[PDB]
């Protein structure tokens, strides 16, 4: 059984952790907030200023190498402020590195998010991003493509907000049988 | 100025809290959380567990005339649980009975939240909501039409939480001047 962890720091985007916890919520597959901040109480004020809880914070795993006999799938949401937060820390940098190309892992950014790629020197050609990310990512030497979600090996990328649930459901779609991607695709009524 | 409640409780949904939430906070158009339940803390445990801090609780509000001073807008998400809390409290469905067919006041139900409008007695003609609720509303006497979003008269009604986008979006369009509007649509890189 695979488990995701989807990290989360002060200014992470509402509509962008939201979608992917409410997917893998659906399918039943174990899922934890690992929150990225000095908060003692993992209380986390997000972009748009929800305060909610993280499961954990990163300072409970020592190690990229002790991340990953934890967790399969390592997601990193945008929103401006926490995408910075999340993009410059050294350990999810380091998870990143490690997960790259992996049989068994997979990585997801989102929006601002996807600057962590660049931040952690990964080798992908082709990415997308937030169109205000743009100029960034190809200066990375990455090439932008402008559609709603990209993979390349195993680092899904996406653009923003509209987008949060379809790159959920490609995330999903690496790990859950065909019945189980199909029950949960129906059950959210996609336009 | 345009003043928003979006209405959750135990077992509201992730997805569809969090899509108007971002796209009024991105429009800066005031919006609070109303919790409608127990906890005196305000803290609430949403549908896939997430526990999120309220603005308000509801109980802060002396009267569905008082909420009507306050607020232009009253938003019920979905969520089995928690759109059984909001579909059943009287609070909230005195408060869509004052709003329906108000001028300059505006309605939005989302999945099980559309339950509201039956409990309500709401007579407008048509509605959508979740697949799910697709039989109890039209028990109900509405003509369910399946598509993303149905606007009748100051109601906005919507499916799931694929949907939960097009839902803030409809919402927005109808108090956003048309430049307002067409930035904030334009920042959410939607598919």
């Amino acid at each position: 059984m695979v488990k995701v962890c989807l990290f989360v720091a002060d200014g992470t985007d509402e509509i962008e952790f939201s979608a992917p916890w409410g997917i893998f919520k659906r399918a039943e597959i174990p899922i934890d907030s690992v929150y990225v901040g000095e908060n003692k109480d993992r209380l986390v004020k997000m972009s748009r200023d929800v305060e909610m809880y993280a499961n954990r914070s990163y300072k409970e795993i020592p190690s990229a190498d002790d991340f990953a006999k934890q967790y399969d799938i390592a997601i990193i949401p945008g929103g401006g402020l926490g995408a910075k937060t999340l993009s410059t820390t050294p350990f999810v940098q380091q998870v990143v590195k490690e997960f790259y190309k992996k049989p068994n892992k997979w990585i997801g950014m989102i929006c601002a998010g996807v600057l962590t790629a660049k931040t952690s020197g990964l080798p992908n050609k082709q990415i997308t991003g937030h169109p205000s990310v743009r100029g960034q990512l190809e200066e990375g030497g990455y090439k932008y493509l402008d559609q709603p979600v990209v993979l390349e090996e195993n680092l899904i990328t996406s653009q923003g907000p509209g987008t949060a649930m379809l790159f959920g459901l490609k995330l999903l779609e690496q790990v859950a049988s065909k019945d189980k991607y199909n029950a949960v695709y129906k059950s959210l009524s996609m336009p």
